[PDB]
């Protein structure tokens, strides 16, 4: 038993406490917000006028005038049969390359029976088409993708034009009337308000439980010599159990009935979101504004994916041109080889 032997005993169980409670604290705070952005929150309480567009749905309509609009997507589509006849022309020549010899060489072979001393117009054109096979099998695929997401774009086509036009026009397409008559006046609103600003104070009460639990100090060395000169031996565990359990007793409890709390807030405003979104339909007329917005959402990101495959081709037909020379000429070196020895 030496001078000092029981001083940073302590201090590593302090942090080894302190931090504990931060992880289970800042985590929460990260989980309520990815609620909130999954659900439209907490920016659903603000927006009333129905006339007027939306600001999320202009920003989109002129992204699409920005970059062009209908005629820089028929353009593409026109130009898709032009280009994709063109490979095959070409696709066709290059085979016919093979069969060309073959053609001459079968009736060369049968009249002047000399000609079996090497190897034959045939296995040697053999692997070459092999891959032409390979080819037709693209253009099927190729046509087959051509058709079927041709077929999505005209199915969606007036909504495509619809996003081109000036504003004024499009918003006389935009219902006029009221988004929901039973938000005004009914008590469906003021059951709403209450519950985010009472979540709200959470986060405010959440700043004070923060630099506290960062600011703690105690100095209690008398104790722990209390132990040492009456009992004998320094009990580092047992005693520091129902020290600590006592002195930051309450410290937990407030933590945890906040999460208790959050927990059975928002288990009681995820039902109040589904009571504050279920008047879709609402009166008369409130649905429609919804499905209105439904069929852009489904036209402008569809908008995207219909480029895409545009995207995948037209520089695919590009880079077939580097490849089919090479191929095409690779026929004609055996082919005029085969011709000059005869």
């Amino acid at each position: 038993v030496s001078v000092q032997q029981s001083l940073a005993a302590y201090n590593q169980r302090k942090a080894d406490l302190v931090n504990r409670s931060i992880a289970q604290m800042r985590e929460a705070t990260t989980l309520a917000n990815g609620v909130l952005a999954s659900l439209n929150l907490p920016a659903a309480i603000e927006d009333v006028s129905g006339d007027t567009v939306p600001q999320s749905i202009l920003t989109k309509s002129r992204s699409v005038i920005e970059q062009g609009g209908i005629q820089t997507v028929d353009q593409l589509i026109k130009e898709l049969p032009e280009l994709l006849q063109r490979n095959r022309e070409i696709l066709d020549e290059s085979l016919r390359l093979l069969d060309e010899e073959e053609a001459t060489d079968n009736d060369l072979r049968a009249k002047f029976k000399e000609r079996w001393q090497r190897t034959p117009s045939n296995e040697l054109y053999k692997p070459l088409r092999a891959e032409g096979t390979n080819f037709r099998t693209v253009l099927d695929k190729a046509v087959q993708a051509d058709g079927q997401v041709k077929e999505c774009y005209q199915s969606h086509r007036d909504t495509i034009v619809l996003l081109c036009k000036p504003e004024p026009e499009l918003n006389a397409a935009i219902p006029s009337a009221n988004p929901a008559k039973t938000m005004q006046g009914s008590e469906v609103v003021n059951v709403l308000k209450s519950l985010l600003s009472n979540l709200d104070e959470v986060k405010k009460e959440r700043e004070g439980l923060e630099n506290d639990l960062k600011s703690v100090n105690f100095d209690m060395t008398s104790k722990f010599l209390t132990a040492l000169a009456q009992d004998g031996v320094i009990n580092e565990e047992a005693l520091s159990v129902t020290e600590l359990d006592r002195v930051y007793g309450g410290l937990t409890t407030k933590v945890q009935e906040s999460l208790k709390k959050q927990e059975g807030l928002l288990k009681n405003i995820q039902v109040s979101h589904q009571e504050f979104s279920k008047m879709k339909q609402s009166n008369n007329e409130a649905n429609l504004r919804e499905e209105v917005l439904k069929n852009l959402a489904t036209a402008y990101d569809n908008f995207v994916e219909l480029v895409a495959n545009l995207k995948e081709g037209t520089k695919f037909y590009n880079e077939l041109t580097e490849i089919l020379v090479r191929f095409q000429n690779k026929c004609s070196d055996i082919v005029f080889a085969r011709k000059t020895e005869r």
